[PDB]
């Protein structure tokens, strides 16, 4: 088949679902923080594949653990037992001190398992009469594509149409501690699941104060808090986990997209043995969650985030890219916001420019970024960046951004 | 790290989740149909990991495309194009003969999005009031464990304790006809979802001419034919989809588990235009969906399956397995049936003997199967298996089942 870009297009147009609507770019190789099209082109890749290239494209380390692997055992299932699954959960457990680890294999996966280990908590400790547990949410919030993630969204894009929803899930505005607390009152609340600060919304950090005050409220309502660190976990935010910029430790914590390093759908539960054990031999599963082959990768891609220092790096680096951000002018960037190598800008769409304008332009001068709502546009570069690529970045932004 | 048995399984279950309850064999090393644990035995693979190794464990083929793509790309997402997908799109669909395909990660996945397709293809299409629609589902099936999954479970061990349920799900009886010409009268009924050969209720076939009649009855009332084929397909049963015995073309076909032959988590919807095109861009998505490095190992893994006449193996091998297990004694065991590849014995549960105690025999005897209901044991290794190989498997099974 199909050798150029337009028939790359074409291809997937006629034989692919219409569920996306991509930036005309077609790629066929990745190292580093760069992508090559088939063009020959170079591009530095800003959007990391939404957070979950942290360690950069092909980490020689990672990719030597997935070949490693692949000769020997890939595949048994839970109803055996292999020798890897044991070492990884030893090392995941001990990195972020909870006792245990539910292997799952997407995201949305680990947000379901999280879904249902707070509901049988809630009726197996806290007591809740059976079938009224509720979990609540906040608004912007993001957690996958199944029928029961878009429930709790309040982006209309990704419910309508989508038959009757999942009942028991409650939605209140995000950093507002006052709305946690009035919803906390109902004695039937589970849990509350929250992003330390929600990506795809657009990059909407909340404000300080706000993930130690959720710990309070959680605490004293007899509530779990689960985080979802999907996104903002792993080294990307200039810490560990997100969570850790506040000093507090949820309940609940979920880690999935650069666990894996982008080699493998990897993602990961963990909590302690009075939440994790509520959940009895038989009671969930999946069919390829915890393999042998994912396991290697993820200890890799853990090992490659700390050994190679890339929160301290994500978080030295985040501050000069914001810096150098806030030099644009308000008529083309009304705000920009972020922390370590997460971060936003805030384009003025007006009628002869937009977003997605900014980024095909971005894309002309050598620069790979997806808005997020037609006037957000997200830079997320690989962690392994150094300040001399970041400048040179810098420099195609704004180039791009000036010349409209 | 623990080299024995022992301290494998103690290493699990001090730091995972305690959700399975494994058969007592540490497996380290698979090859085609064998598989060796940490004590250097060697097993006959009776569960092939539940359908996700039809083409036996590390078959090189597989195992080189993975080793040639994870150095070039593995990881873009679906926010730009890569040069893989469309390449894999175009073989799978001209492979089944559907327009497009939407690919996922998991066999859940693939579910959840069939049954969003068909939400919104009973809105927009069928007509029916929004929030209104039905899917219709056959007691005794399993399409994974989401919130979703495990609200058309007629399974407790699957549901209980887990909050309240996904409203809209109808479950009718399996093999039953006028069960569902019934039920099909409602006109808010947008979609039936059906195994061809419910595999983990105990591989219940159902009777000829029972898939002729749903697609009839579907036809009719306007009404989806989905036919969830994750277990049952690729092969397993004889054909390319069991479906293919009765000549049945349903609207939307879920594949999974061995599409990737064990190497990567790929899963996949297929359907013609007028129900996939009901999702439009920025509708419906996956992070790790359609990566490049699962479409070389599921393109492979298709290859495979064709190059190596497999279908027709584990039609030919079917038959005799079979024929020898309804030797068997009428006193030790009820039941033989199956399809292809795909089949199981049902036990007499006595108060001395159990299929539990069977597997572990079996186990010492030197073959891996597991019960599915504690008197019902499914035999189901690679297709790539040779009939010598078979022959000396039921050796053991005779020897075993005897030895009671
Ligand atoms: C990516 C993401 C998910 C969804 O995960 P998938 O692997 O796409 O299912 C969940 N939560 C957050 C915050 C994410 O960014
Ligand atoms: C395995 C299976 C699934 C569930 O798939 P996972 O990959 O385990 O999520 C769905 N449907 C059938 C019939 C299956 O056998």
């Amino acid at each position: 088949g199909p050798p150029t870009s337009d028939d790359i297009f074409e291809r997937e147009y006629k034989y692919g679902a219409h569920n996306y609507h991509p930036l005309p770019v077609a790629l066929e190789r990745g190292k580093g923080i760069y992508l090559w099209d088939v063009e020959g082109r170079k591009y530095f890749d800003f959007l990391s594949s939404y957070s979950a290239v942290n360690q950069g494209h092909c980490h020689p380390k990672i990719v030597n653990a997935l070949k490693s692997q692949v000769d020997k055992l890939t595949l048994t299932s839970r109803a055996f037992y292999n020798n890897v699954l044991g070492e990884y959960e030893e090392y995941i457990t001990k990195l972020f001190n909870y006792h245990k680890v539910l292997p799952m294999n997407t995201g949305v996966e680990a947000g379901e398992t999280a879904c249902k280990l707070a509901r049988k908590w809630g009726y197996t400790v806290k007591g809740i009469q059976k079938y009224k547990a509720k979990i609540v949410f906040a608004a912007g919030n993001f957690w996958g594509r199944t029928l029961s993630a878009i429930s709790s969204s309040t982006d209309p894009t990704s419910y309508d149409g989508f038959g009757p929803f999942m009942p028991g899930f409650d939605i209140i505005p995000y950093n507002d501690l006052p709305a946690l607390e009035r919803a906390l009152q109902d004695p039937n609340v589970a849990a509350f699941m929250v992003e330390p600060i929600q990506g795809e919304a657009g990059v909407v950090v909340p404000d300080p104060g706000y993930l130690m005050g959720v710990r309070e409220l959680c605490t004293r309502h007899q509530v779990l808090f689960i985080a979802d660190e999907i996104q903002t976990g792993l080294a990307r935010t200039g810490r560990w986990l997100a969570v850790d910029y506040e000093n507090v430790r949820p309940d609940i914590v979920l880690l999935g997209k650069a666990l894996s390093g982008g080699l493998y759908p990897v993602s990961a539960v963990l909590c302690d043995d009075d939440i994790m054990l509520t959940i009895k031999p038989g009671e969930h599963g999946s069919t390829y969650g915890g393999n042998p082959l994912g396991c290697r990768v993820a200890i890799a891609a853990l090992e490659v985030l700390e050994e190679e220092n890339l929160a301290e790096n994500a978080d030295k680096l985040g501050i000069i890219l914001r810096n150098e951000l806030m030099k644009l002018p308000s008529d083309v960037v009304t705000a920009v916001r972020g922390k370590g190598l997460l971060n936003a800008i805030v384009i003025k769409e007006t009628k002869d420019w937009d977003a997605w304008k900014v980024c095909l332009r971005l894309r002309d001068n050598g620069l790979l970024a997806k808005p997020t709502h037609g006037d957000i546009i997200r830079f997320a570069p690989p962690l392994v960046i150094k300040e001399d690529e970041l400048r040179e970045s810098i420099e195609i932004i704004n180039k791009t951004i000036l010349s409209f």
